[PDB]
């Protein structure tokens, strides 16, 4: 089945020395390694198929445009959308919310509408909407946590009224690892009429992301991510929705110096200017990828690593822990009251990688009453042994520190 | 000394066949073609050095973030920049512009203002400033072109007044060659309290560039034309126009849900979400490679290269040329009474690539009245037997179609 070892050698970075000692880098939900099918076939197409893709008549033109469209049609049933031409390439998920915020969002959220996130997004998911009812007049609704690191499921038929939009919701947490009920939110959500964004940045690395059973109306998520290139990333639309978006700066179509301008339709609508075929290349590559390894292979692969993780980190004398059991691909804890960057600088020195910071949630340290946590990401190429340095570093730090 | 056959080793698609037939790619101002130096500098990144670059302390990610800084600092000594955080890096050409437009110009053009373009310019460089016209109320002003192909730069001072805002103007056309006179139009701008941007994504590749000199207020270009990876591009501002642009749409600060949002200070304002690393990266490789080579002895070879072109291209029955006698980079033709793309098509036939279509300048091609032209590219590692078998091609479309 799944073989970490034969996976592990795939990535040429694993073999990485840090401050002398082998790297355990326990931050992929940061951004991820890249494996070599993925870095060779960007390479491989720079150094054999490459050239402009805009309508170009010559070959190579012809060639790059068609490998192009067969990556948004890979990504398409990736995420089992119904049609290719659903998904947008976009800059990364940042952008892609920023794109419906704008689109849609300036022409379906007015004065005196509202608008609802929730208490763990990502900074990315929270203030375009913030900007938006900023622009319009509307309000900006939050869903509260639990402490387990849950969301409070139960607020959401007080938050939704007849002049809800958007729910705006993470698909798993990139602190807490939670999964949201997804299926559960967007059934309440569309009975009030208003539309779900979902940010899935961390999630379609994990397992099998369906976005035609959640029934979702825009989904959205990051190539660097899910093992692949930078400067990518994939904003799904329902093609109802994504034929009426207007406009936002392949895009323009016409341009008259008396008659004014036109632009292309969805989705080449929202892909200005020239594309980043490089990184739709390696994109591609990722998915197949990913795909040949079996995501439900990964998904207990990593499932598995992150029981054992949990349960050795009971042995870490003063560790909190931040979310819940079922936790996905990531660790937040704080050790006693020593602050996370001193932690984060030790544990780089013993030679492991971990994220320390606020992540991009301030407010959710702020629910939490922290400025900062550490976190440590469990990918498909870790291992044991790295969770185990893991551990004797943090039993380590409270030895020599109190 | 340059050398094109020394030149021509490094970049491995220029083995390639297309059609059964050995390349002629003569279509870089499309999009370069890459050196193998480029292409494994950014592979080598993603197998030994990858990580994310945001703000993260431990050993990988300060490493990387060196690098992007450090890239940074590189370009602006390329352009010969006061200072490299007058540098920010854009997506390309085409976002760098409407970030001016949108940032700088939303704060600086107002109702009764009046923005000055010219008839040549790429559709990138007329539709942010058509839209923006039409958020204030404001005049869109064009300079317009000679038979030639240069612009009537007797027509400027009449265009200037004291509601003038901003000149964008091309460096060279895209689709001409035409090298535009910057140095009297940004003298005449600044003495009407104009600002000037200039669209410079068709002359970093052939000749030194120099913003200090030129006293330009925005410079931007593209790195997929300078050899370089698709997905990033550079725009330079100066330094006291950039400290003053606001935020429009690391470049989040802090987020709260009670007290708003903070950003952080320029460039870093303006680069939000995830830096497209890998392209940084093969960004700085190309400046690299491009300087060691020689920007003044490129620029020689290429226009000995144009001359040659030109003095075979008489031979060519039924050819119409547009364009001055100077031109830099690009012919733009059309064969008789042909459509331009069964030109092309024909040519690709014979192995080579040419552009054809109104390349992305349609109020140039309603000057002309034509409704597009062929256009074929003449850069650092094209050769005079590629000038041949154009013509040869050319001559052979004459007579097999009349
Ligand atoms: C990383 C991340 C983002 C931002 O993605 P970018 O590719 O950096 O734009 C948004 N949401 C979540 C949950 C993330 O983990
Ligand atoms: C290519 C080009 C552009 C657009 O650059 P992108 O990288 O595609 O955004 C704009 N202006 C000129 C003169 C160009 O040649």
């Amino acid at each position: 089945i799944f073989s970490v070892d034969k996976v592990r050698a795939d990535f040429p970075v694993l073999s990485r020395e840090v401050n002398g000692l082998p790297l355990a880098y326990l931050d992929s939900a940061a951004s991820a390694q890249k494996p070599s099918q993925v870095i060779d076939a960007e390479a491989e197409f720079y150094r054999h198929g490459y050239a402009a893709v805009h309508r170009g008549i010559h070959t190579l033109s012809a060639q790059a445009t068609e490998k192009m469209e067969n990556v948004r049609k890979r990504a398409s049933l990736f995420i089992n959308a119904r049609s290719a031409e659903e998904l947008v390439f976009v800059r990364g998920t940042t952008e892609g919310i920023n794109l419906v915020a704008n689109s849609w969002g300036n022409s379906n959220v007015r004065a005196g509408d509202n608008i609802i996130i929730s208490q763990m997004e990502h900074h990315a998911n929270i203030v375009p909407w913030q900007m938006l009812c900023a622009r319009v007049g509307a309000e900006l609704r939050v869903i509260p946590l639990n402490p387990d690191g849950t969301l409070q499921l139960e607020t959401l038929p007080t938050l939704f009224d007849e002049k809800t939009r958007l729910l705006a919701i993470t698909h798993v947490s990139n602190v807490l690892g939670t999964e949201n009920p997804l299926a559960e939110m967007i059934t309440l959500a569309h009975q009030h009429g208003a539309k779900v964004l979902v940010d899935g940045a961390q999630a379609v690395m994990h397992h099998p992301v369906d976005v035609q059973a959640l029934d979702c109306d825009f989904y959205v998520f990051s190539g660097h991510k899910l093992y692949g290139p930078t400067g990518i990333g994939i904003l799904y639309v329902k093609e109802a929705l994504l034929q009426e978006m207007p406009p936002w700066e392949s895009m323009i179509a016409t341009v008259s110096l008396s008659e004014g301008t036109t632009w292309t339709k969805a989705p080449w609508r929202f892909e200005a200017g020239t594309p980043n075929t490089g990184g739709i290349i390696g994109l591609g590559a990722a998915l197949e990828y990913v795909s040949a390894l079996g995501l439900n292979n990964i998904a207990e692969y990593e499932q598995n690593l992150m029981h054992y993780a949990l349960s050795q980190l009971e042995s870490v004398p003063d560790l909190t822990l931040y979310g819940p059991q079922n936790r996905l691909g990531v660790i937040a804890f704080n050790l006693g009251k020593h602050h996370a960057y001193d932690v984060g600088s030790f544990l780089d020195n013993y030679g492991i990688a971990v994220r320390t910071g606020h992540h991009c949630a301030m407010p959710l340290m702020a629910y939490y009453n922290v400025p900062a946590m550490c976190r440590a990401s469990l990918a498909m190429y870790n291992t044991h042994e790295e969770v185990d340095r893991l551990v004797t570093g943090l039993q380590r730090i409270h030895r020599l520190l109190g």
